DNA sequence: TTTTT
């Protein structure tokens, strides 16, 4: 059963014809758990999406990209080359046409161009350009104090700035057409049996510098990452590799190497996994691509069972089922700027073919947002770089005894986005309306 | 530098 404030948000969302709602609150307040109640109330009529694979599985839906078949690149505003409606007799078109409610968890990580593309895709497929999201009622859930959207730094960043003025979902132009009603949750549920830890996280969210000093004294334990049953989180992918390789070549099985084929321009900075990736039987892994046959998805955690030339078997954590993994192809897209028409054109400059698997004793903080973890050791590596990164790493566990840091954290390490301050200030009035 | 395919 839901809590009291969860039930108020349940009724305030399902008892009103209003088409746009946001349920927001600190990490672990029960937003995705109330999302489960919304899925039972709506079940056939609702589609549930999340921006990342891990969040999508945590919300028991799929990624936004996978549902609308969006390409994994910048979705220019209302651009036909990027937002293509489904076929005349496709299962997607009937899904979009029959759909009545769109639930979107972890909306804080949804970049503005992704949200505007959903708006346009729903309008175009339902043949209602007049109405935002094509008449679909959208239920948004997330926290803007958690991880900001991912914005690579090419002309992709300049376009987003020019078109919307920022990468956040609340900067979409559709909010000039609808008022977003805001429901707020406050009471901790993940940390409900450790109120002092919950109070600490509340103060850390407010930016308290003395809260950070109390955390540095209580939680800095360098060897925390070697205690059993501990998931390690890091800011960067390659820092996770160095940590996973330590636990990997400590396993008894025979190692097998999967060598990627790189074509054209594809820097190893952009590799989703290592070009020389070594696995062992029993290694803990996370899957990086969706199965066309639907047996596994991006974000699936599991353990290697068999290793052969270009095919490995993985036992999944999600359902205890055994799936077979084969190499996928990744495209590397860059954006060039025409001076004459003054437009950006995407272009493929390289490919990367490899088994879609990473070792998963250590993960990036981005792959952890939304998870409730039993034990977390945060390895800071070469520092934090994303707004909301530290706060997400700290709030995955239930009790402070389940958390440890590799080194103390300085106040000057902390990132604050001014657009998030402006947003979270106006939302306490209960409404978000983008003017002009 | 993190994500999506
Ligand atoms: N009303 C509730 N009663 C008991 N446990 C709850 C309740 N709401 C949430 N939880 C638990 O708290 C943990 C984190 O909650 P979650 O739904 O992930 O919150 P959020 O989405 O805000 O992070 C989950 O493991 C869930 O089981
Ligand atoms: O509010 V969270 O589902 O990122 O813990
Ligand atoms: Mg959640």
């Amino acid at each position: 059963g839901l809590s009291s404030e969860q039930q108020r948000a349940f009724l305030a969302v399902t008892q009103t014809p209003h088409p746009a709602h946001l349920i927001t609150g600190p990490a672990g307040t029960g937003k995705t758990t109330l999302l489960y109640a919304l899925q039972e109330f709506y079940k056939g009529r609702a589609v549930t999406l999340a921006p990342t694979g891990t969040a999508a599985l945590q919300a028991r839906g799929q990624t936004v990209h996978s549902f609308f078949r969006f390409p994994a690149r910048l979705l220019r505003y209302r651009h036909p080359e990027d937002i293509r409606p489904p076929g005349p007799h496709s299962p997607l078109r009937k899904a979009i046409e029959q759909m009545e409610v769109l639930i979107l968890d972890e909306v804080g990580m949804v970049r503005v161009d992704l949200l505007e593309a959903m708006d346009w895709a729903l309008r175009k497929t339902r043949k209602r350009l007049e109405e935002p999201f094509g008449g679909v009622k959208v239920l948004l859930l997330g926290d803007t104090r958690q991880l900001e959207p991912v914005v690579p730094g090419g002309e992709e960043a300049l376009y987003i700035a020019r078109t919307w003025g920022g990468p956040f979902f609340f900067q979409a132009h559709v909010w000039e057409e609808v008022a977003l009603r805001v429901h707020r949750l406050w009471e901790s549920q993940r940390q409900r049996e450790d109120p002092l830890f919950a109070e600490l996280l509340k103060r850390l969210r407010q930016g308290d510098p003395q809260a950070l000093e109390t955390l540095n004294r209580a939680a800095v334990r360098p060897d925390g990452g070697e205690e059993p049953g501990t998931l390690i989180l890091t800011p960067r992918r390659k820092e996770a590799d160095a940590l996973n390789l330590k636990r990997l070549e400590a396993l008894p099985g025979k190692p097998l190497e999967y060598q990627a084929q790189v074509k054209g321009e594809f820097a190893e900075t952009d590799f989703p996994t290592e070009a020389a990736l070594t696995l062992k039987k029993g290694a803990q892994v996370i899957l990086l691509r969706n199965d066309p046959l639907g047996e596994y998805f991006n974000g699936d955690l599991g353990w290697v069972e068999d290793l052969e030339a270009e095919a490995l078997a993985v036992r999944l954590k999600r359902n205890g089922r055994r799936v077979v993994i084969r190499p996928f192809v990744w495209e590397k897209i860059v954006y060039t700027y025409d001076s004459e028409r003054e437009e950006i054109k995407p272009q493929v400059v390289g490919t990367f073919r490899q088994v879609p698997v990473r070792l998963a004793w250590a993960l990036t903080v981005h792959k952890a947002q939304g998870l409730t973890l039993d034990k977390v050791h945060l390895e800071l590596g070469r520092g934090l770089f994303a707004h909301g990164q530290l706060y997400v790493a700290l709030t995955r566990v239930r009790r402070l005894q389940d958390l440890s840091l590799s080194r103390p954290i300085a106040p000057t390490e902390l990132l604050w986005r001014p657009e998030v301050e402006v947003f979270e200030t106006r939302i306490q009035e209960g409404i978000w309306q983008k003017s002009h």
